[PDB]
């Protein structure tokens, strides 16, 4: 997929994860966001095409996903477990690294 | 170890997980393929030894290591867990991923 | 935090968690380790600023990190298991990693 089309795969995928009921259901949407994740960190933001291939901010852009994945792979676990609430509050803390790196290249 | 030790050092552990008995087994194998695989991500493939360092296809290589490890790493907690028959159909599904990454590189 | 502000973050919890008595604290120190080892895999070593951002060099030392990350992340789930003991000696056996790349780029 490309760049977009995964931002709005972890966007839905964050409200699934806010309003299910069982483990299944969470642990269905956050395998998504880290495929989607994953996909996301080869794309090159529109904000960069204008700048090269390695800037710094091209290396600062994939690092974010790193935080992300890491952070969803902590989440995903939790709901193997079983603890669903604990992680539908993970997921719910995702958004500070979603929107740090927004108001970086977004 | 060099791109192809760590080519055959996937192939032989998908052997061994298909064929294992014990989660022991199993988690032994794919321990090594994670090793393998990013060792392996490391390494110039012979393809694009002619290309640039930063060629796009250089990025796109390592990028396939990501979701390959990312499924070793999802394996191998079913084999922890002792889902041995699950955690064999895992690995069995990586192919994929090796043949997606082999029909452009290899 | 720059790099060597993770590095003692790196040392610190290595000395919490060879001292520590319950999961708790293992698994507390460990988080803090993977975040401090993510973040520091942005930075440029001293001994490299003297050559090019995409040296190969500087991507041996992107590398060391993925090693280290992915043994953090299984000490970190022998800690969410309860297995301090097994957790405390995997975090014991990640110098062989931090000395590994700092005989090289330290
Ligand atoms: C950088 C490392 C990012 C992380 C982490 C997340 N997002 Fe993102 N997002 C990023 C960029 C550069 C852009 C602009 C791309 C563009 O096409 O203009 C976006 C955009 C979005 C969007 C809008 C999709 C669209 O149709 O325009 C959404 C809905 C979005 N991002 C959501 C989102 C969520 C929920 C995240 C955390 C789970 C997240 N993003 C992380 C860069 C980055
Ligand atoms: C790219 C991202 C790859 C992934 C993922 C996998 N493989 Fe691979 N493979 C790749 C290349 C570029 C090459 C050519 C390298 C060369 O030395 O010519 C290969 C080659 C192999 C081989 C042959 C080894 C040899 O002696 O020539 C094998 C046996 C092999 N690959 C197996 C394999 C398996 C089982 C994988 C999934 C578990 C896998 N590879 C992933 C690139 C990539
Ligand atoms: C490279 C991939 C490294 C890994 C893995 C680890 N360390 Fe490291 N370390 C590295 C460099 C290039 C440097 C020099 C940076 C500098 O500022 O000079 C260091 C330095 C340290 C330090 C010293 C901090 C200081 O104030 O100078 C410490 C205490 C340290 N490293 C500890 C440490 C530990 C405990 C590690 C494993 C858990 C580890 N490092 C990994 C490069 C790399
Ligand atoms: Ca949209
Ligand atoms: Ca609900
Ligand atoms: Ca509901
Ligand atoms: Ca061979
Ligand atoms: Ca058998
Ligand atoms: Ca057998
Ligand atoms: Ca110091
Ligand atoms: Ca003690
Ligand atoms: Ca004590
Ligand atoms: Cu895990």
């Amino acid at each position: 997929a490309d760049l977009e089309d995964n931002m709005e795969t972890l966007n839905d995928n964050l409200k699934v994860i806010e309003k299910a009921d069982n483990a299944a259901q969470v642990k269905d949407a956050l395998t998504k966001m880290r495929a989607a994740a994953l996909d996301a960190q080869k794309a090159t933001p529109p904000k960069l095409e204008d700048k090269s291939p390695d800037s710094p901010e091209m290396h600062d852009f994939r690092h974010g996903f790193n935080i992300l994945v890491w952070q969803i792979h902590d989440a995903l676990h939790l709901a193997n477990e079983g603890k669903v609430k604990e992680a539908q509050a993970a997921a719910e803390q995702l958004k500070t690294t979603c929107n740090a790196c927004h108001q970086k290249y977004r």
